[PDB]
């Protein structure tokens, strides 16, 4: 089955904070406007036996000092009164400030992300489902001890953990505009997780790794080679964005073949999201970038989970996300999904005027990248003892 998860409690939590405030019910109920929720499972968020159990999971990563602080943050915003200069200095110290305030409800929206890509992939390990969705999650920019890009707890990073400790090996795809930073850090080690990130970088642009530091660092000690990343310049389209990383996907998956594929599917590369960096679409005929790179991982039939993450255009990202979805049914089901090119009414339907249209409403450095990043992926194949067809990922080029 394809799997998606939600839940009445999860909904107000991915709702309740400032950065992407009601954006999560706009996905969802576009998502049921368009009567994709029958097809669908429903994958509900994990739940723990004790606030033990809940600190055994998520310090699986974190550490448990910066769950300490991020469960004060939460206490000290529910009460009226100031921080005193210590708190502040305290939250400081996990970059629990600036980009990454507090709120009334920052740990529990936090931690509701993690209880949906936990589930997600019991979900896949159990073989309920074949595919889990999760667009409340995919917070990539979390550490062990540090907040970083409105993402407070990686839900990714431990998600995965799951996914390679159920020779399992872990292929992540980072879609999102910018560099999945934390997941990459994360499995820096770990050559049974590849990373593979593709996104904008440019001098002062978030969060400046992802490309040359100069070389490109790739992983270290026994997970040298296995962290792979395509950082491109702005203004790129859809047909470019493809031709970019579908020789790279499909070379990743001959070689590494992965028992489980996570993607993070960040909508921020849409040419209408306030970045305005990519020129990405969510058009269904050009084609989509990210509905052609969904298609491509799903035509691996490896299980697969996907997630949210960036997306600032809060109705666009809802219109792709949409048609993600439905994509996903159709190429996981084998089912064709008819979606109209109207906004169906619904309680939302006045937040896609004045067009109310499902399509958003837009009208050699490269061949290096794809040098070095074979060469890469044969650094890793024999680091890892991997047989592969040196000539048949060649031709994929
Ligand atoms: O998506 C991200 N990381 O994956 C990210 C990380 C840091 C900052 C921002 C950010 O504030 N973006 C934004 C730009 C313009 C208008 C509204 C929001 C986004
Ligand atoms: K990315
Ligand atoms: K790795
Ligand atoms: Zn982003």
């Amino acid at each position: 089955s394809v799997g998606i998860v939600y839940g009445d409690q999860y909904r107000q939590l991915c709702c309740s904070s400032p950065k992407f405030g009601d954006r999560y019910a706009l996905v969802m109920d576009l998502i049921n406007a368009y009567k994709l929720i029958p097809e669908l499972s429903r994958v509900p968020p994990l739940q723990w036996d004790s606030p033990s159990r809940m600190y055994e999971a998520v310090t699986a990563f974190h550490s448990t000092e910066y769950v300490d602080a991020l469960k004060k943050l939460q206490m000290l915003h529910c009460e009226e009164k100031e921080l005193t200069a210590d708190d502040e200095l305290l939250m400081d110290s996990f970059s629990l400030n600036y980009d990454c305030p507090g709120f009334p409800s920052v740990f529990d929206y936090s931690l509701a992300a993690v209880q949906g890509s936990l589930a997600a992939a019991s979900a896949l390990i159990c073989r309920h489902c074949e595919v889990v969705i999760n667009w409340g999650g995919g917070w990539h920019h979390a550490k062990r001890s540090e907040a970083s890009g409105f993402c407070y707890l990686n839900d990714i990073v431990l998600a995965i953990h799951r996914l390679v400790s159920s020779q399992t090996r872990v292929l992540y795809v980072d879609l999102d505009l910018h560099h999945g930073d934390g997941v990459e850090e994360a499995f820096w080690y770990s050559p049974r997780v590849v990373t593979f990130s593709v996104h904008h970088a440019s001098p002062g642009f978030f969060p400046g790794t992802g490309t040359w530091n100069p070389i490109f660092l790739n992983g270290a000690g026994r997970g040298r080679f296995s962290a792979f990343n395509l950082p491109l310049e702005e203004g790129i389209n859809d047909l470019d964005w493809s031709n970019a990383i579908g020789p790279i996907l499909d070379s990743l998956n001959i070689v590494i073949q992965p028992s489980y594929v996570v993607v993070q599917c960040g909508a921020d590369c849409l040419a209408t999201d306030p970045h305005r960096i990519f020129r990405l679409t969510n058009f269904y005929p050009s084609l989509s970038g990210y509905l052609y790179a969904i298609k491509k991982i799903l035509s691996w039939k490896v299980p697969t989970l996907i997630l949210g993450g960036g997306g600032y255009n809060f109705p666009d990202t809802a219109r792709l996300w949409t048609r993600v979805t439905a994509l996903t049914i159709e190429e996981v089901k084998g089912k064709k999904m008819t979606i109209s090119p109207e906004i169906p009414e619904h309680s939302y339907f006045s937040r896609y005027g004045p067009d109310f249209e499902l399509d958003i409403d837009y009208f050699d450095s490269i061949q290096k990248h794809h040098r070095r990043i074979l060469e890469q992926l044969r650094n890793y194949a024999d680091l890892n003892k991997l047989i592969y067809d040196y000539d048949q990922v060649y031709q994929l080029y």
